């Protein structure tokens, strides 16, 4: 059957950790801080999914880059929700 | 085409890389003196990775999808074993 | 038809961002330094793409995974350009 497609990330010792899954065009995030699994904010249209994500001091950002067909959107945790990036790629 | 992830951790670096291919996940790994065969072999279709160090001890966290289920295998120093993750997919 | 595959790495506090995109048999690559997105020099085949980037003081090396078939071929950047690496799988 058709598989869906995750991408990872995590940071700190604890560890945070989000997985976010394609599934049927839908992008989905479920998420762990040491104390079980749970679903994230985190909910927006894509095929394919990867991430990155870095730390400034304590303060964790997230990028994930959700694509449907050619188009690529990147949307940006930094503390204020997701918000849609600037990231733009002519495909 | 096969699919592969990769995690990297320390300034050597170790590197490990994961591909799934005809529904089985293999992992190759360096570690500064050449590549290996690592000890991860589970099935899925498809992979993700994602590693961090507690001091110099890494923690690898690969997730392998067959359709809908998610499983997640752990690296602690002893050996793959199954987390606890779930989704609803 | 089928969705743009991508892979995303991230370096220091700024950040530098690179984002790869498989796109019909190409992988291609766009970068941010903060100051706005511009196009990487990373240009190779590839139907299916991951990547990891480490830092040795300030200074990235990258290394890029990409497939065609059952052949991967690893992309090194050590500050010099991009160079075939040493990676094999007997896939
Ligand atoms: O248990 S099995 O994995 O062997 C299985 C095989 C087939 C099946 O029809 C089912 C199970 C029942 C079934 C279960 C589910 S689930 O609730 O998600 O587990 C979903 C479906 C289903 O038929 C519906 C379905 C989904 C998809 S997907 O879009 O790729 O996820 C494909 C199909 C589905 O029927 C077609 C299909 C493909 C395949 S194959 O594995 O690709 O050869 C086997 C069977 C199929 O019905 C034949
Ligand atoms: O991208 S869309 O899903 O909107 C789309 C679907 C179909 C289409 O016919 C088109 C677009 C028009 C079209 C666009 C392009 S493009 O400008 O390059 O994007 C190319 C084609 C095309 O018909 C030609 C074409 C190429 C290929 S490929 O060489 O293998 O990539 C396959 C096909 C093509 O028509 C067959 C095809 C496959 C599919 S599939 O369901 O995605 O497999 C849908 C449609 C198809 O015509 C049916
Ligand atoms: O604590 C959970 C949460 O706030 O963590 C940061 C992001 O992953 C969000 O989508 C998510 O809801
Ligand atoms: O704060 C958001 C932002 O500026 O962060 C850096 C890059 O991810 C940009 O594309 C993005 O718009
Ligand atoms: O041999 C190196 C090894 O032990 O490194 C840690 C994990 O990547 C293991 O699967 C692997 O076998
Ligand atoms: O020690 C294993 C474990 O607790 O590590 C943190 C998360 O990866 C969990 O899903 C997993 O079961
Ligand atoms: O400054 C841009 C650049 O040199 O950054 C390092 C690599 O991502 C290169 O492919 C890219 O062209
Ligand atoms: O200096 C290049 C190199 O040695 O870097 C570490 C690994 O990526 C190797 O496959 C690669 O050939």
């Amino acid at each position: 059957m058709k598989s869906v497609q995750t991408a990872a990330t995590s940071w700190g010792t604890v560890p945070s950790i989000r997985v976010y899954t394609a599934n049927n065009g839908k992008i989905t995030e479920r998420c762990w801080d040491g104390k079980g699994w749970y679903t994230g904010a985190f909910n927006e249209p894509g095929d394919n999914v990867s991430v990155t994500s870095w730390l400034v001091g304590s303060a964790i950002h997230i990028r994930v880059y959700a694509s449907t067909g050619t188009t690529t959107t990147e949307w940006c945790w930094d503390g204020n929700g997701w918000t849609k990036g600037a990231y733009t790629a002519t495909n």
